[PDB]
């Protein structure tokens, strides 16, 4: 039968993301509009700065800017956690390991408001070198790939995940991120606790040719597997 929460996403799903943060005490925000459709596992936002001047990579904040619209193939849909916490929400947290530099660290509330699902979200970003590919501006702006893997974490009623990112450095090099990730039903009711599973993850990043502002265009999918 179809899950309460699947059902919330067999169309397309309009998505706002709100992000505030602060790295190394700069401060800034970003809004994103857009729509997800999971049947797809696909989505496609477009961000904008809105404060401070950015002062991190964009593409440093992909992994940070909704998983539940990842498509889970039909095999595999009592194993996703992110629909069946739908639409009360949950709360995702996140460390995000910059290696041989700082870290992020992230708290998300991702739930419906009405038809609308949100992403609110609060970043803090500490020890950072002020010349280091981050601060200095030193990513690519393109594309990368990632596969999140997912384990249950009944104690919580949630799930943990980790994986890692590896940002292409102008140079030719790689920065590379680890992320460490719990997830936390808001509701109190029942939600799948999965298997041991990943999410391959792709995310292409552009630029809207008539924005003046600092924004970020971000066409992504995300499919279940394992």
């Amino acid at each position: 039968m179809v899950s309460k929460g699947e059902e919330l996403f067999t169309g397309v799903v309009p998505i706002l993301v709100e992000l505030d943060g602060d790295v190394n005490g700069h401060k800034f925000s970003v809004s994103g509009e857009g729509e997800g459709d999971a049947t797809y596992g696909k989505l496609t936002l477009k961000f904008i700065s809105t404060t401070g001047k950015l002062p991190v990579p964009w593409p440093t904040l992909v992994t940070t800017l909704v998983q539940c619209f990842a498509r889970y193939p039909d095999h595999m849909k009592q194993h996703d956690f992110f629909k069946s916490a739908m639409p009360e929400g949950y709360v995702q947290e996140r460390t995000i390991f910059f290696k041989d530099d700082g870290n992020y660290k992230t708290r998300a509330e991702v739930k419906f408001e009405g038809d609308t699902l949100v992403n609110r979200i609060e970043l803090k970003g500490i020890d950072f070198k002020e010349d280091g590919n981050i601060l200095g501006h030193k990513l690519e702006y393109n594309y990368f790939s990632g596969n999140v893997y997912i384990t249950a974490d009944k104690q919580k009623n949630g799930i943990k995940a980790n994986f890692k990112i590896r940002h292409n450095i102008e140079d030719g090099g790689v920065q590379l991120a680890d992320h460490y990730q719990q997830n936390t039903p808001i509701g109190d009711g029942p939600v799948l606790l999965p298997d041991n599973h990943y999410l391959s993850c792709q995310s292409k990043l552009s630029k809207d040719p008539n924005e003046k502002r600092d924004h970020m265009v971000l066409l992504e999918f995300v499919t279940a597997a394992g």
